[PDB]
């Protein structure tokens, strides 16, 4: 099937907005990780393929996804990176887990519909 950018944005943007609405939990995910600002220069030794909400938002806004599993893949990549890098008891790991819980709840019915 061919998916138009407007269809994807209408269907998928509410699921992205649901992540942004989580406060405080979305705060570490709203911009690309900046290891120098954050004082964690080993970050890219661990995380090879960075992703964050702003990047995903821009891709949706500008029609860069052809089909919805591409969007799902980027959201999951963002979560997977944070679970890999951050320690289990850390704030940012737990914030990731909250976003992932919200995302699965939102995305399941949307993908069923398309
Ligand atoms: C997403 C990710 O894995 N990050 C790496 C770890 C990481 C990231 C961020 N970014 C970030 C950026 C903005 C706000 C926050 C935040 O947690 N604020 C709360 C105290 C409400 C966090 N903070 N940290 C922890 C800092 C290094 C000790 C971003």
């Amino acid at each position: 099937a061919a998916f138009k950018p407007e269809e994807l944005r209408q269907a998928l943007m509410p699921t992205l907005e649901a992540l942004y609405r989580q406060d405080p939990e979305s705060l570490p995910f709203r911009q690309p990780v900046d290891p120098q600002l954050l004082g964690i220069p080993d970050y890219f030794d661990i995380v090879k393929n960075p992703m964050d909400l702003s990047t995903i938002k821009r891709k949706l806004d500008t029609g860069q996804y052809q089909e919805p599993w591409q969007y799902v893949d980027d959201v999951w990549l963002m979560f997977n990176n944070a679970w890999l890098y951050n320690r289990k008891t850390s704030r940012v790991y737990k914030f990731c887990s909250k976003l992932a819980e919200v995302f699965e709840q939102e995305i399941d019915p949307v993908m069923q519909a398309l």
